[PDB]
């Protein structure tokens, strides 16, 4: 189902690049897809080979050693064709990926002081030296920063491999987010993910237990704000993309089985078309939102405030229809496809349970999507 | 939960309710042991002695040949739809034996002379909690044939039939051949030499149902042991609903169960963000609609079940038809409640373990079932409007 | 049509099928009128005299006040939906008369002492084929009021809208406020056409049931005497009963339109011969959303006239009993009526796009349900969850 | 409106704005004239001769010939979206023109040479001011012929829905050719032909403005100088894709246009009316949602249209597909999502909204024309989009 100003071909040179890298991981990871969601494994030994062939580098710019891909337009596209065959694996990606992107943006933009750490950050990651997932969402409990940290977060995904986390806490005596590494003291990762689906994306427990942390690893966060939306956008958007690679994988397998097949049932006709005008909704509804993240991304000229709402409204106008659609086309492939697609081990089976994560994901959920959307379109 | 008139809330006949109040002890249970069940993918064989002993299993047997006499396909869905909310699994391998008491009793009073017999004996084994029996219908790999000196052989292999592991007997649907080719359903024993039961069962839900494969490899089978079926009619719809109309009772109590679960939820935060109060709404809305039109298909197929006396083709589509329209409305609805709950449950329910998982994933199996998933539903329902 | 077992589809009382026998003979008519009704919004008063004289607007006044005696919601919705196959704003005007015979019935049987005499005149009236009583519910251009003078007589101020059938009403009962001395009251006083100060607008022009006639009166001054309830605010749910029986059967109306066009879009299909992938699945799922509507208002229905005579329990909880499911089936209808319409036009094509077309007008029709009060979506939305919730 | 970097919401091409800038001065008539003409089902005459005499009939004839130079489908999409937002039968009208100035251009870049000069003399003429042109396509009471002789030609027959018929000089029939085997072909018939009525029947639901009367042709003498080839009857032709595109995408953008109208009204009426219920912050993110997805679906399909406009290199066949395709996609997303947009406005507006005199009654009745326009509606949609896909 190919779009213009679709999620089709990649606009930059860079990303291109990244495409071509990633064509060899495929066979790959198709090949291990099946196990890797039964036990609901990160495939180590395949992340290494991308690590050691500097995929991990992806979003790391050229000067400091990265493949200097800066377009999410670029990032989700890739993200897709990993999902087509693994989207827990692309989901794990995504976290060095986004982290590429949002460490380039304080480096250039950011505090005058924390420019070094992020090169250093953004450096180690090109020297295939640093795996580093953000660790948000706190459970039982926020998590403190006091410098020792304390504290557990949730669904970290690849906090199996990674060599830091960068972690969102509150600061006692206001917000920050310290740079740990894998290898500190009273740091934990827990082996309790237990996802119905994107199971190979290690979403993980981490507890912090009295945990040392030097001011050098400290990057501040504001106060416990619209110009905020901003890096959320920044740091999500491209996730869109698995989504997408998750329904077109669906289609294919779909179309794959009904041409060996027949043969074309009135119900079979009538679904191929839903399912492809859906396909065509998705393309070119998350390119545009994309195609605004990456135009306001460096792009600081105006009011940020503006700026912030400017990037997130679309951003949630794609995901509200992503959420919805993504789920619906998928189910309408097992459908045409039918029961041996309902076999846990069936790649339908597995596209079926992973394609449900986005609806959960934050910013926003859909409770969460109405506020925003209504208050930006009622004022109210 | 969601309350309806002519729902799918109340018994209407007192057998029904006997029913109902039997089954009330065991749920505790079945709820305790959902989560193993789920993981292991196992049918949970105790629970099966303790119901076939107590006589649940004879649930559908005529009174006079030993059984509870529930004729009821609505209280039998309804009975379903009470066991799914804890146990989606369970409910469908119950299903193979009330479907079968139902189906032999219409063949004991109303199928060909010398298969009466047979239809009564089936039925008071049942009833003795001696029998339980299991409908092998899907053909995998190849198509299943008995072959005709006087003497009976079956060959093939059957997928997706549930509770098939604890069955005694097997009503085997297949190809007759030696006249030209007639369609036939031999009873055959567990025990028969040359069978093979095979663990292979990985759905993606109903995992306790125990839908497994059967090999039959040059099995023997008695003359007298053989049930008579027509060949390869509308006629015939008749006994297609009887068969599988009240499995629209599994997914209408998963949906019930999404919606019990998730409005606690939102009961104990106590918020009420404009989007959650939509939702409910419009969840409850479905609720009401599927629960009023299994039950309108339910009562049809009830009284029509025991009423030959028109057109034997028109009485069954008859049945058929509502039966096809519910199922689509249950396809569609029955999902989109359970992922509506799911929603607003959120981040809590996408834990496999969770119920909710449990719920989203089984309430996915009723749209390939047989009769009909989307595809041949709608070339039926349209025959039966354009004529063509 | 399509066939639902406990759908809208038989009458389950006998005074309901001489209901039923007795509206055949104007269904030719109706159809036949029904595009001129339509063009000019124009509510056809020489059909509705013959049906006022034949003994049809009595339809829900008991036997012996001289009526049919039909006490049913289930039938009286099955009576208007067949009326509505053929024009739907005769059947929005008629639901005006049923309804009252319902609620003067229940008022006769079981309001308080004083008023059930002034009950048993007006139905005795309906009966004879007298009195044609429409309610005056929504207030326009501010608020409808009733105050007492100081000379003790009353006085209604106020104007009502949409309402349907008025202009050849003899009696409305109109919806208002008693402000007086004690504090704010609701009282649904009884007033004469010929009240002096009473003025019967010709101001309808909806998009569709242009047929039912629902002008807007004017009340200036209106002279009430001290003889012909509630209060504003207050959560009163035993009175949500009431609101059921007096809205309820016209849901009927939305399922007739349905099968009409559906009934029309097959003969259209089968003049046609082939049948394409789109017309099957489309076809299919017009057919199950049918389905729906038939069971899920028989459903409401019933769980209505049930309740409708029986006071035995904790009255609140009787009004949501009634309510609740009202509103499901109300949601289905607003939606599913809608897209029944619009596929049965899509199916068709081009033609039924033109004004004339009978698609066209029910098209039209069909869209007037959603705004019904009660309950719209938003309103609907916040009763339903309010019940599930809990607050 | 809703906002979309890919969407309709800024125009491409310099002579796009310049059409675009040239349309504001029309704006506040065609909104006050906008019950009136829907009420009487009256095309605007008046304010289509402002228009004719002032350039924009010919916005997109090119400058060489006369006209604006508007080479742009995302453009006239986006001009059309505009004006179909105070009146969606004047856009719907005008679309005839727009559409003929961009086909026009092809057949006089591209066609057989024999067609070129009749072709330049059109679009000058249309440039000039001097044209109206209306394609007449729909059969109704039996099928159009075009018979040949000694080589002279009779045309007879009757078309349908042909939107300002009333106001134009000049016709493009499309008919079948008889004699040599059975061709395809589209005569070009002036108003002043004897034999030829344009009657005066339009009773649409909606699109009450756009004039789309029938015309009758009754042994009507057409010139042998004038006949613009069509190739041949029954026949697959994947490539002729491109040009039933090129003559049909841009109306999309009335749709969209006119769901964005129904968005403003029912806004304002909330954002005056105060608070916000639970049903209304969802209704309201769902329609800003599908105004979204109608946007960027939309304005992509055009895209792709303006890409292979002039780009005539590989497989033509493949071509006209990649054109359809797209196209199609978005046509049964906004057939679908511009109606439920508009019903659901007018859910929020209430009752006011069903008075037949409302704005929102006037665009309930008008969104609704999308879905039977052909190429294609839902079931023909169904056909060839199914076939692209399963290949069969
Ligand atoms: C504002 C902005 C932030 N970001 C990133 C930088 C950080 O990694 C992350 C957190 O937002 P940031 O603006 O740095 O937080 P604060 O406002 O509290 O200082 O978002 C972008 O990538 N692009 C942007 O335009
Ligand atoms: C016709 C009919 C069959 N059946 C059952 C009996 C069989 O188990 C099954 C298939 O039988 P079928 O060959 O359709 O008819 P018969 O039972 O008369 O040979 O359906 C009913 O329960 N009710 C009915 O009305
Ligand atoms: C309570 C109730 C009222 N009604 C009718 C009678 C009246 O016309 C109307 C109002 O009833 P009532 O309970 O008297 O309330 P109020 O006079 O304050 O509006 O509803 C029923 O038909 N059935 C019922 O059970
Ligand atoms: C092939 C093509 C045709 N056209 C136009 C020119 C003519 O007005 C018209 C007829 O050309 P043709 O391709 O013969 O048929 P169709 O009407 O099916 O497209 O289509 C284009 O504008 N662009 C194109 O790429």
């Amino acid at each position: 189902v190919l779009a213009d100003n679709g999620l089709c071909e990649p606009k930059t040179p860079a990303g291109r690049r990244l495409l071509d890298l990633l064509e060899r991981y495929l066979p790959a990871l198709e090949a291990e897809s099946r196990d890797n969601d039964r036990e609901a494994t990160l495939p180590v030994h395949l992340f290494d080979r991308m690590r050691k062939e500097g995929v991990l580098g992806a979003t790391v710019p050229e000067d400091l050693g990265g493949l200097g891909v800066h377009s999410l337009h670029d990032v989700a596209l890739a993200l897709a064709r990993i999902a087509g065959r693994d989207a827990g694996v692309a989901l794990a990606l995504h976290m060095q990926f986004s982290r590429g992107l949002t460490l380039d943006f304080e480096w250039r933009h950011g505090a005058p002081s924390t420019r070094p750490l992020a090169e250093d950050l953004l450096r180690q990651m090109g020297a295939g030296e640093a795996v580093i997932c953000g660790a948000v969402k706190d459970v039982r409990g926020t998590t403190v920063l006091t410098y020792r940290l304390n504290g557990r977060k949730t669904l970290v995904s690849m906090a199996g491999i990674a060599t830091h986390y960068v972690v969102s806490t509150r600061l006692e005596e206001r917000l920050a987010a310290p740079v740990v590494a894998r290898t500190t003291p009273g740091l934990t990762v827990l082996d309790n993910w237990d996802g119905m689906g994107m199971r190979s994306s290690g979403s993980v427990d981490i507890v912090f237990d009295g945990c040392p942390v030097d001011r050098d690893r400290v990057l501040p966060r504001g106060e416990p704000d619209d110009a905020a939306l901003a890096g959320q956008t920044v740091s999500s958007i491209a996730m869109l993309g698995i989504y997408v690679g998750i329904a077109e994988a669906a289609r294919r397998i779909a179309l794959t089985e009904l041409r060996r097949r027949g043969g074309a049932p009135a119900g079979v006709r009538t679904t191929v078309a839903e399912i492809d005008a859906r396909l065509f909704a998705l393309h070119t509804a998350v390119a545009s939102a994309l195609t605004t993240a990456d135009r306001l991304a460096d792009d600081l000229s105006g009011d940020l405030a503006a700026r912030g709402r400017a990037m997130m409204t679309p951003f949630q106008y794609a995901k509200l229809l992503v959420n919805r659609h993504s789920v619906g086309v998928v189910d309408d492939c097992l459908m045409l496809v039918g029961g041996a697609g309902y076999s846990n081990s069936h790649p339908l089976a597995r596209l079926y349970r992973d394609v449900r994560a986005g609806g959960f994901m934050h910013p926003y959920n859909f409770t969460d999507g109405v506020d925003y959307l209504s208050e930006v379109a009622l004022g109210r």
